[PDB]
């Protein structure tokens, strides 16, 4: 048994999962299935682990997925997440959204954006009022008003109304079906729905 | 896009990534490469999470898993696993042993005995006499020399030389080829294997 080229399919395979689990993460995020995302998630984190060597497609996948995961941690508080990165998941979604290999276009925009005011809403709906300042601080005439909105805890403003929460996940979802499509023919996924068509 | 037809697909990848993750276990396992064999672990563990209902072959290979993983861990000293177990690794192997769905023949026994008297031994190995007492009590003329060996820290006794650990390795290593020879042709590694032998 060659043991070089045994650990050289065991990468290929490495690889097949990782498209596999990414396809499964981002269907479960746009249907909101919130355990099968949390499901996927671990099991994508676990095979990522799995690999040594990344190429420039392989990087863009697990940044994906590292996305999707601080997005559907935006409101959960968690101090183990404080104690490590420092900062909120959304803050932490904003630091991958801006270092994927990925084109800056509208849509990229709009999704930064949203993210931005969303990680400081997210503070006052959950009642934390000191955090929404410091996230607006580490983020940031218009800087004023944001600010004065949140002094003044003006949670159901108009402008967080326009940049809202379900406006940021249709945005971050219409995004995630760009990938979808992608990634819809990848070889595991293709394989395992012969199967079920063939039954 | 149909939900049920994307979640059968799911649960067929799902198949074919627990068999990949076991075949590649019982590899590390073999060759002794023991970062290699707790990853691979924890991506089977969370792969298992992703499957609500197992065939009867499923469950013979989950059970493979966790026995060579309570192996693994025969020598390691952990409370937390002492509080929930409340019994070592290797007595936790030898329940999961004696419950698989698998044929009793010689090789069987020979596992057996050989865990028997090494879930004891790793106590006396790491200095704790009071724990291989406790050890015994709950497996156990041949209980009383086993328990004056024991009561005289008589580690390197006759009987803990036949019943050594690296013969119960060796015997475990060779259960470990028979499972490795069943599923070296599943699917997805076996497509693996063909696209590194058309490189
Ligand atoms: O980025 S992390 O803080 C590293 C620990 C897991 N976190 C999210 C994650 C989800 C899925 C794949 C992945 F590589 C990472
Ligand atoms: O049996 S356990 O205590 C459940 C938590 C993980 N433990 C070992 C294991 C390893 C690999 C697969 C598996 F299902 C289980």
């Amino acid at each position: 048994e060659d043991a070089g080229l045994v650990a050289e399919a065991e990468a290929v395979a490495a690889g097949w999962m990782l498209d596999f689990l990414c396809l499964s993460l981002c269907r479960a995020f746009r249907d909101g299935r919130s355990e099968d995302f949390r499901r996927t998630r671990n099991s994508a984190e676990a095979i990522i682990h799995g690999l040594s060597s990344l190429t420039a497609c392989q990087l863009r996948t697990i940044y994906i997925c590292q996305f999707l995961t601080r997005i559907a941690a935006g409101k959960t508080l968690d101090a183990q997440f404080e104690n490590d990165e420092r900062i909120t998941p959304l803050e932490s979604a904003l630091m991958i959204w801006g270092s994927i290999e990925k084109e800056h276009d509208k849509l990229h925009e709009e999704i930064q954006n949203l993210i931005k005011i969303q990680a400081i809403a997210v503070c006052m709906e959950n009642g934390n009022f000191k955090e929404a300042e410091e996230v607006f601080e580490r983020i940031f005439p218009f800087k004023s008003k944001l600010l004065m909105i949140i002094s003044q805890k003006d949670t159901f403003h108009s402008f967080f109304q326009h940049f809202s929460y379900n406006h940021m996940m249709e945005k971050i979802k219409s995004y995630v079906n760009y990938v979808l499509s992608e990634k819809s023919s990848t070889f595991l996924m293709k394989a395992a729905a012969k199967v079920v068509e063939s039954k």
